[PDB]
């Protein structure tokens, strides 16, 4: 088991902002595996969903590879593995309107979370 410790929550902010959608987690004594983390995307203005956005697996971060948000969305922590898989999207657009879930698992715990970013004009 493993828990995401941020909840379910609405970020709102302006167009050509930046957003910081947390996701912090606390692992429990049988997670001893490796540690995988990845964010999809589910965005209000198309019907494609659970698109990922960013992974963390095998102690490298592959961010621009994934093209949706490519050169906007990287994680936030210089570390990781302290419990931090936040991320920050650059420079808002109204395209990034949608459901963001962080997923965390270190073997064989598992969790995820949602964000809903709504940005302003």
């Amino acid at each position: 088991s493993l828990s995401i410790t941020t909840p379910e929550e609405m970020i709102e902010k302006a167009k050509g902002e930046t957003a910081y959608l947390p996701c912090k987690f606390t692992l429990s004594p049988e997670d001893q595996g490796p540690l995988d983390i990845e964010w999809l995307i589910s965005p209000a203005d198309n019907q494609k969903v659970d698109q990922v956005i960013i992974l963390y697996s095998g102690d490298k971060i592959y961010d621009d590879y994934y093209p949706d948000l490519k050169g906007r969305v990287h994680f936030t922590s210089n570390d990781l593995k302290s419990g931090d898989a936040s991320i920050n999207v650059t420079n808002l657009q109204l395209s990034d309107i949608g459901t963001y879930q962080c997923k965390v698992k270190k073997a064989p715990g598992v969790a995820n979370k949602k964000i809903h970013l709504v940005v302003l004009v």
